[PDB]
């Protein structure tokens, strides 16, 4: 409602099945809470660390395998006028994990469908938080001592608005669109 | 009603089951009451001392193990003009555990769906009191001694507004936005 | 009514099972009735002394264990212009301890989320009178006491008002705010 | 109706199992009458001898236990213009022992979530009687007895009124708020 | 209706199981027709003359025990406009008594909530009646005889009215409000 | 409803049987996260690498053989005045594996029926991202890196606006329509 946007075995769509039922077994638990290599990293230029979803799904296959996990649907697609909004359940080896909601901003009409995706990816990576995977991201002491040894903050200029902005980024990588 | 704002196995939304029913085995009860370590607990410039959720996660799957709990939504979303709040119960190994009600400040209309999971990680803090996870939070002795030894009230001068106000800060971080 | 509020394997949230059925065994029975140690009860500055909600909670947490014990709602939470209140219920061992009303003092519209979590403890703290938990603070031979050996009643002066109160406080604190 | 108030295994509410269905055994016997100790007893101002609630809870849980006894309410919370009523049924070892009527005075609006507690231990008092717990505080002979070796009538200073009232006071205590 | 007054296992509230069954064993029997011990015989300033409610609560919980009977109400309550009456039935060993009305005058309206436990004494004490409990207080040779010997007729001043009436007290006992 | 279109064993249309159910054995979890070969990846002009859907197709049909999987319709067609949108669910051994909306631009009325082949292969691009195919797409680092030792930003000249463009293509590849 005050989302102001109009809508786009087992019934995973309402099921709880599973969830909280029982911890996964030890090699599983392993893999999920594998400290997460810094290479891996990325952060934004306003200076937002995170992790590409495409590692979240990498992990998921390392401990679940293809085919042991997937995420369901779990509300209507939400269309507001700036963003795509959508529930989705993580279901593990036949057990609901998590239901949360994902989020994902498109800028045209005809970008609503690729928008979708997305807000499924963000889905997943908020998902993923009740199994552990990724939990330095979350933490400050991890934020600040990434920041400071593996990133830059560096004034540069915007190649459209010809302004200087004190952007981060990383050691390795190089200034990029819509910068220089 | 009160709140102006209008919604946005076991059928775990409304179910009961398990609610202190029997208590969990001596491991689990030894990680749950296990000490918060003093350079994991964060405090806010008014001199709020906290625990990142990020902690509460990672002692609940220290405790019960990923996919041995999960957060079961319990209502409706409500948004009011200026938060985002929701129910939200927590099950450890197929047992309710508790049922609070977790609430986030938004401030734009597209940050309410990002809300929602502010709100979530607070109804877990609130879920974990009845654990006795990070009871020390909450103990007046605790915080009394912690911001002696541990913490700072320093005058800084606020980057925005240009004016001074007395911060509390950890011994170990620095000044930060929005102040200098 | 005369509230001037409007609402915001066993059915506990009406069920009246195992109320005063048959007594806990010896050892929680022993680790209810411990004596409360003198560094944990609080006076507040018109003078009147309690435990925080946080002692009860390790208490229970004691005698019963996690998953032990857990807190059920009984009613609609009311929100009174002032006030919220809720009625909870305390089931220990899968059995029904006693139901108690709690409440909490908001005084921002934005505070109703966070009072109705202080009603929860309200709430927790009046079923443990049920229990015979901190029976000491209802005393009037404890409580007065207490006040002559362990408090202190000092005239100090508000930060606020600029005027010079007479309150009490433990002789182990500080003067704090709303004074020097 | 003439009260000018508005509402605020077994079902408890209505049942009248084991009402004066068979005695308690020997020991809980001999622990309900045990006489009171008279460092126990506290007179009010205007002359009238009690003893604490907090005493008759710690009378039950000696006798009966925790979680052998509860008190579960009889009717809907009745809100008077200046009193809080509610009948409440103790029950003892799966018993119906007594339903009494319990009312508590409040003074202000926001003072009627405290009052229903009163109340409740009110009734609690009142169903007590049933159970022969302090029936020396009925005895003419042992009010009379009482008031003239442990209490004292003094004519004291009401600290507001500026007036003298001869109130009745134990011979241990002292001058108290609202006089002296 | 000519009371002019508004309402304010087994179904004991209308059952009538048990009533004039089959007679109580011998040693209750015994215990019930025990004289009345002359100290504990209360009488009025107008000349009559009675045992307080306490007295039949302790012989009714040494002839069957706590837990052995018990008051059950059998009517609504009817609050006349000066006074409190209502039908109680008094149940021994899972056996019903008596049906007796009770009252109890009141003199305020916030008095009503404590009128009902006065009521409900009254009605214990005349269904009490059933049992020979105290019968030599309706024995007007008992009356005649215990007036004379251990009572005194004395014209005392009253405190208020400030005149003289010759009232009846026990040679024990001295002259009270509300008379000098 | 945001997308101004109208629509243009088990019952594998709504089922979700199978979804997150079991992992595939040990040679199609080899087979589906072997590395892409470096010459299979496609760049556009304006510098986005992708992998061409037969790719997908013959890794599919590698992984699970030829009958081993399938797209199933999951909504109905839409069509939006400059896209044809549609959900697919992927199918492998009987098992839900994901559901992922796809679209396809169309340009002339009479291109509707191609473009919702088109949108049929984005889909099933979209749905292999669950079984982490092609993953190394969605890698920062695969993207930077591939952009450097096999691809070329080439100003070149448009052969219809008679402009210069700097269009990103392979090494391997030449100028083409709708360049020179």
């Amino acid at each position: 409602s005050k989302l102001g946007g109009t809508p786009l075995d087992i019934d995973w769509y309402t099921s709880w099945y599973g969830l909280g039922m029982k911890p996964f077994e030890a090699k599983v638990q392993k893999d999920l809470i594998e400290p997460l290599d810094p290479k891996d990293i990325e952060i934004k230029p306003d200076g937002l660390i995170y992790l590409p979803e495409i590692k979240y799904r990498r992990i998921l296959n390392k401990a679940f395998g293809a085919g042991g996990w997937g995420l369901v649907p779990r509300s209507q697609t939400i269309v507001t006028s700036k963003l795509v909004t959508r529930e989705y359940g993580l279901i593990c080896h036949g057990q609901l994990i998590s239901v949360a909601r994902g989020e994902q901003d498109y800028f045209n009409e005809a970008g609503i469908p690729t928008a979708t995706e997305g807000c499924k990816s963000n889905a997943l990576m908020r998902c993923c938080k009740d199994l552990g995977v990724g939990s330095e991201l979350w933490d400050p002491v991890f934020i600040k001592k990434f920041k400071v040894d593996h990133c830059t903050e560096k004034f540069v200029e915007h190649v459209t608005t010809k302004r200087k902005k004190k952007i981060w980024l990383r050691k390795d990588r190089q200034v990029e669109y819509p910068y220089k």
